[PDB]
């Protein structure tokens, strides 16, 4: 018997901040773009709330880059009915995003609104290729109702 | 000289096509796909591309005895992000299965993979339990020994 449950997927880099192509490897002094969902379950017995996602630089050498401007370091894209109707993924309001933190090594985003059962929500994060190591990064998903942890683990590779 | 990356692209309802899944129900199949992009800078075409997924947590489990079309899938974009060619399904002779389990699952791309051409794996799995199932996916080939792995994870309903 279960009341809420949320979701976490990468979906790899891009080289875009929305739309253009996919990409890594990604060669240093280039930026690149992270993209992660989380995702409310649809069987949910409402709305959650204070759905936040967290990324943290495990390994490598690259960094989220600027200082945290929306559509353009980072973006949040929802898709109202998630995989369940035809409804596409399109930018929130800047308002109805909270940057809880924004540096080098990582990045915490929390949707104000409430997410709706079964819709999803698609974050893209700005970062900067650094090195012959890989980048790794941590990418939590929690909210008020379904703290988890949901967590995932990207690698890029980064060619020097 | 030669890299290698690899990138989840999450959970599918199908092996090919279909919608984006997770979280996924006990009892249901659902689909992790994986790609394994060839550096575009690479001196050459690589050998011996393979994905290793193994069951790091949770209870689901990699599904069939390992018939491809249905329990795996795997697609080549000879051209990857760079040009407009698609992904299409490779023969099956083109690929080894190395191994196939529950907890397990190991395959090989034989032919060469051109530089900046990419693979995209499809797996089916059986969903169980209220623990988030994690795999590990590591792509590797014989000229760059990597390894590259990310971890990919499924919040199971009871
Ligand atoms: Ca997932
Ligand atoms: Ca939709
Ligand atoms: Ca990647
Ligand atoms: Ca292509």
């Amino acid at each position: 018997p279960t009341a809420y449950a949320l979701a976490i997927s990468s979906l790899g880099e891009f080289n875009s901040l929305t739309g253009g192509t996919s990409t890594d490897p990604v060669a240093e002094g280039n930026d690149y773009y992270y993209r992660f969902e989380i995702r409310a379950w649809e069987g949910s017995s409402g709305p959650q709330t204070n759905v936040t996602l967290n990324v943290t630089r495990t390994l490598g050498n690259s960094t989220f880059a600027g200082s945290g401007t929306k559509g353009v370091d980072f973006e949040v894209e929802l898709d109202p009915d998630g995989p369940f109707g035809p409804a596409s993924y399109a930018p929130v309001l800047s308002a109805d995003v909270q940057v809880l933190a924004w540096g080098p090594t990582g990045v915490q985003l929390r949707y104000l609104p409430s997410l709706a059962p079964g819709a999803t929500l698609r974050f893209s994060l700005r970062a900067n290729a650094v090195n012959g190591t890989n980048t790794t990064v941590q990418a939590d998903a929690t909210s008020t109702e379904a703290p988890g942890p949901y967590t995932v683990f990207e690698t890029t590779t980064i060619i020097p």
